[PDB]
């Protein structure tokens, strides 16, 4: 590579991002003063468990399909193999959601914004499943102290999807080529801006592959309570993405090809 062609590729990948970032960082800060009232807090506490796993599988799915359209849009990442393609987005999809989450964290009052208002822990506790929820607000508390800009946000997630080490991959030399790249492009970035000091607080990558093992245990979990529920209520690409053995219907694969 070149010191001009790095540059070119932050933008590019800066670009990538805004195009998908689902909601505008602005939009979410506007409705931070939109609290649930405890009277709604009840409401959500009051709704029944297969409910509240429905449509937060549904809103999972929503923020997945934005981080499929991210890697479309990323560069090199359709140049890739079908196979390769596939096993960075079912190994990485859910982790790039988990990072980007946190724009939707304040941390002065410990809430999420979640179905158009902001709300604490005690929303999410019909779900049975405080522990995952406790998780999700840990490490969205431990990267809102490192206040990420969107520019940030856009090149660390290029690199969390693009992971050489991830299993299954039959083209490792050509993903190693593009993670080295993207490595650099971010790198370049926080050198500019004098950012650095970041790459230290960073969260270890088997803190994010724990998150996403302690989904995928707590939903089949819930699965043994509602089979019916998960083959009926939930989304095809959740199902595919966690459910086993759902892996039967390929929905990635549709979505990767149209565009
Ligand atoms: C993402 C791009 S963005 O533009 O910043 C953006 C866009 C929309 C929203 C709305 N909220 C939302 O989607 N929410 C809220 C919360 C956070 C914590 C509690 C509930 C949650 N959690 C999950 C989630 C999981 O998030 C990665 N991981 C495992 N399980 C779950 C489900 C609770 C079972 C999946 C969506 C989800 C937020 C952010
Ligand atoms: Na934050």
């Amino acid at each position: 590579a070149s010191l001009t062609e790095i540059e070119h590729l932050v933008q590019s990948v800066c670009k990538s991002y805004r195009e998908t970032c689902q909601l505008r960082l602005e939009d979410l800060l506007r409705q931070r003063s939109n609290i649930f009232s405890r009277e709604e807090v009840t409401g959500y506490q009051r709704k029944s468990m297969w409910e509240m796993w429905e449509r937060c599988a549904h809103h999972l799915t929503e923020a997945i399909q934005y981080v499929v359209e991210f890697a479309k849009r990323l560069s090199g990442f359709m140049e890739l193999c079908q196979n390769d393609q596939i096993v960075l987005l079912k190994a990485g999809a859910m982790e790039v959601v988990l990072v980007r989450m946190c724009r939707a964290y304040n941390a002065d009052n410990r809430t999420v914004f979640f179905e158009g208002k902001y709300g604490g822990m005690e929303l999410f506790r019909a779900l049975g499943c405080s522990e995952l929820i406790s998780s999700i607000f840990d490490f969205s508390h431990s990267l809102s102290a490192l206040h990420f800009s969107e520019d940030e946000i856009a090149l660390y997630t290029a690199l969390v999807l693009i992971n050489a080490h991830r299993p299954g991959l039959q083209e490792k030399r050509k993903v190693e080529q593009l993670q080295y790249n993207l490595e650099l492009a971010f790198h370049h970035h926080l050198c500019k801006t004098h950012r650095q000091s970041i790459l230290a607080k960073l969260p270890p990558k088997g803190k994010l592959r724990s998150l996403c093992s302690q989904h995928v245990e707590r939903l089949q979990i819930f699965q043994h309570l509602h089979p019916i529920v998960v083959q009926a209520a939930f989304p095809p690409l959740y199902k595919e993405l966690f459910s086993g053995g759902g892996e039967k219907h390929k929905i990635l694969h549709r979505l990767l090809q149209d565009s």
